[PDB]
């Protein structure tokens, strides 16, 4: 297996459409031993994670909760064994209140909403790394999920701003993680049908949300030289597992695109 | 003059070393009529702005204060005249608590501090645009100050993250401002000796060595050199973007850094 | 009162009154600059075009593939501008890629000799022109070239896009050399400006599928641009070039300034 | 193995320091069956390829030679078997005449020299793809070697221009290759001590250029959060093998950095 014998923490499962669910699934198929975290809906997440190929312990983690973060490393050590450390950590956590996305006016998002979105979507990448690095092996790998924010675009609005901040945070986490021999990278994915993608069509009434998703998928698949399927998270999941493996050992502070090549083409 | 007859709002003057002070100075030399804003120490700012070439009214604006923002357009109209609008707006506002910069470890910056820095340095570019666009002419220009955050740097830490956010905010502000014929752009300046940039740093030998190497390297990398004690080239570049001479540039970043960012060594 | 008052500026690249260089020259003269112009090959026709400019200007022959033309250019410039005078600005507005490299053949089928010629004219010659003119440029001068954003692949533009990527790299090295004598070097990345060659593709020169793609590509600029984009109006591009020729961007070099309506900053 | 059962063409071996030699070594260790090509010094390359873990046929290929390119597919088919195709192709080919490098003035490099370097280092990435795509399986992978040309550098001079052109070529190759389900990507490596740059490193293209190359290497390891070892091509070879594998299946037209993270850091 690609990740045989590696112990990996996977955040961000909420439904079995979640990108983290497919990251966790491929990682287990490739021999990894997982620890999972879940936010808020722990009973529902526990049932969801039973659909994964192999059993894995589930820990509660709200990245806005400094008590959760401060106890996380010790809670991880309790489940993986006294003398054991993590080899990989997956950040697959994002949120932006409704006012910050969809057809809602960009100028009308109140700061309290945008700040919450920045906290969960960008600041928390530093928060999670700070919490887990003490229980990470040298040679380890932290990977976060990104959506290319180089250019502005409709509907993504303030979540785009949060991703721009996340990219910057990743470069600084790589400085800290490198002091202990750990890599830090983002995977910039093309669009995937998840709960997150439903936030993007927020405000659309009627068949508008469906047709907006149709236009998004059509244009992405068109630009991508090898095509793009928003219903298939497996290629993104594999890319994350590639970064969690030992096969990109000189890549850190970086962004690896898993978008079908769409961002390299203009029409 | 380059800005003859243009009415321009300039935020961010705190001393005569402020970048906004030199922007305001050059803009007046080039025929512009200015309105200034000031945060917190208004009595001191009023006296400092008397050093500018020409008089300009001063309005209070704390960009975290929604009442200040919501009244700003009406307060601008009171000073420039009933039937008049602004042609330009300069955002030269930046702040990050000490926990988010310097020798303070990146991981130890509390969220409340970083959020305040994000508010003042990135979110407020949108807030300011929202407030002034109703009293801006078509063909107008909004310019903000940037420091290239494409790569991580020691000591700048969370201020670099805020600048990464600011670049993204500018691209979305350009979409809103473009609806009314207004451009929005950032000037990415090389390092300048100001109060805000001195906050980034006295604080031990590691911080001292980091900044010397940053400054040493910037003049070295820049093909035409870089003078950290001279804000004039940055001020002129902002005036270039306020003028009518870059009329098809918006949502963009213009570098006034000696060309340093184009060179590796 | 002119943006370029008293400045002596060399403008290459005029072939018709649609040439971007023609509009650069027009605005620069309107802003008080004194121009020297260059033209390639059929100078008698180019001279009739340059008579349409607001003010008279000498025209010098320059084939940028001809090293004798390049080696004699500085002296020929000095002869027309006066013994003790130098240039303040230079505009490179020169580009060409043979048809095989811009869609008439598939990308893989363009012969190297054609592509090499396009690279020579469109990228290498920015270095060649800088070498030739820098001896007669004042400190504080400015060299500006024309770019078409090559960050992403596009239909039909093919090897010309490769040439522009090369030109962007050349500009960064010219900035190193020019900076030694106090001269800035920059590119203006313009949005598309209507031409006969690309109009032919939109007319169905490369078939109906390629025609639709080129038109969609062009239309997309005005759509993406937050302030719109007018493919028939080179004046905003001309003004931006004059802005880089002025003294108002004095700390910008090795760089790329976009005059594209903001299109490249937007994804839809 | 990461490349088990895959047939891969590797260009660019000249000595056992070549990046291509280490790509070949790791690929064979990971189960790949290789075909190798060599330019000009075929007796030397034959001996060099005997140092690899496993035997591999060696084919002559001068990428400036259109006859070599036009016969290449058939010569590949002859050695891999009638009904078999390639799964991967590695372009590890670069050259710029001395006039285009070192202390030799950038403005003085004659066009004939720069055009030759452009042909070998950038155009031939398209030429090789054109030549090999007819004998490539769907789902295959083409990988070329890049040196980040986003910013100008001492001594690399016109080779940096060639790399900027190569990055553009890669995006158009990805378009064409994507039509038949093949990916095309570059690996931007940190500096590695190889034959091509040895004279510049040794001061033979000026004492100043030698000094600047040392400063470049020192700063590269300094910037890199996980360090950079200019004598160790293994992390680069592994990254190329990662792109040849099935684990980055949604990445094309792209550039993957194997540089210690140096390019993401300013000091
Ligand atoms: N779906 C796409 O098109 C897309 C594209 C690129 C990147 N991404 C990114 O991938 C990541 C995963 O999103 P997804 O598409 O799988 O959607 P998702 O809704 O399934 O996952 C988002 C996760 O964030 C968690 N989360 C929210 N607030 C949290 C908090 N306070 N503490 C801890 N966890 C919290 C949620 O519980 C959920 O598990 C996000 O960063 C998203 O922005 C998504
Ligand atoms: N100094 C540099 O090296 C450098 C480089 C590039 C860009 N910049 C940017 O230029 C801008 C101006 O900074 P400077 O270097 O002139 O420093 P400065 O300290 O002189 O100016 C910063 C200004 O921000 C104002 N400000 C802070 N909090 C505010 C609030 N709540 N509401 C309104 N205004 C508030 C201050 O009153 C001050 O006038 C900032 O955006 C800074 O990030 C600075
Ligand atoms: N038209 C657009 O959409 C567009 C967009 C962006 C950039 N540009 C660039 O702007 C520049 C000007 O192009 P244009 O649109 O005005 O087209 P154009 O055909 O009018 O100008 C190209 C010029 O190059 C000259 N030239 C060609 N070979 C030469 C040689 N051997 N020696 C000297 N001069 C030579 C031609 O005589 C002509 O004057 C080019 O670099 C072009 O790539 C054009
Ligand atoms: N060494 C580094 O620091 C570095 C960094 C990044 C990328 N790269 C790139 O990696 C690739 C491999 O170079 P290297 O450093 O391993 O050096 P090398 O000297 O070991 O390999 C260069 C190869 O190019 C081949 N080549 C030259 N002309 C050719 C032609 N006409 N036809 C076919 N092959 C030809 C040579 O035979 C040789 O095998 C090059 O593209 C180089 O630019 C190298
Ligand atoms: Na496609
Ligand atoms: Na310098
Ligand atoms: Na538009
Ligand atoms: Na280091």
């Amino acid at each position: 297996g690609l990740l045989e014998g590696k112990r990996i923490l996977v955040t961000g499962i909420i439904t079995d459409s979640s990108i983290a669910f497919h990251i966790a699934k491929v990682a287990q198929e490739q021999g990894a031993e997982l620890v999972l975290t879940g936010f808020d809906r722990l009973r529902l997440i526990e049932r969801i994670t039973q659909r994964l190929p192999k059993p894995a312990p589930l820990l509660e983690l709200d990245v806005q909760n400094e008590e959760h973060l401060g106890s996380l490393a010790g809670r991880i050590s309790e489940v993986i064994g006294e003398g054991n450390k993590l080899d990989g950590v997956v950040h697959s956590i994002g949120f932006m209140p409704q006012s910050g996305m969809g057809v809602n006016p960009f100028f009308d998002a109140p700061f309290a909403d945008v700040s919450k979105g920045f906290h969960i979507s960008a600041f928390s990448y530093s928060s999670l790394a700070k919490a887990v690095l003490p229980v990470m092996n040298r040679g380890g790998s932290i990977v976060g999920m990104d959506f290319d924010p180089t250019r502005a675009m409709p509907a993504y609005n303030w979540m785009t701003v949060a991703k721009s901040a996340l990219e910057s945070v990743n470069r600084f986490v790589a400085r800290e993680a490198g002091k202990v021999g750990v890599r830090s990278n983002l995977v910039a994915a093309g669009p995937i049908r998840t709960l997150a993608m439903s936030a993007i069509v927020g405000g659309a009434l009627g068949d508008e949300a469906g047709q907006q998703m149709q236009l998004l998928e059509e244009g992405w698949d068109q630009r991508a030289p090898i095509g793009w399927d928003m219903k298939d998270p497996t290629p993104v999941a594999k890319t994350v597992c590639a970064l969690l493996s030992d096969w990109l050992p000189a890549t850190t502070g970086d962004i690896i695109f898993a978008d079908g090549g769409a961002h390299t083409q203009l029409l």
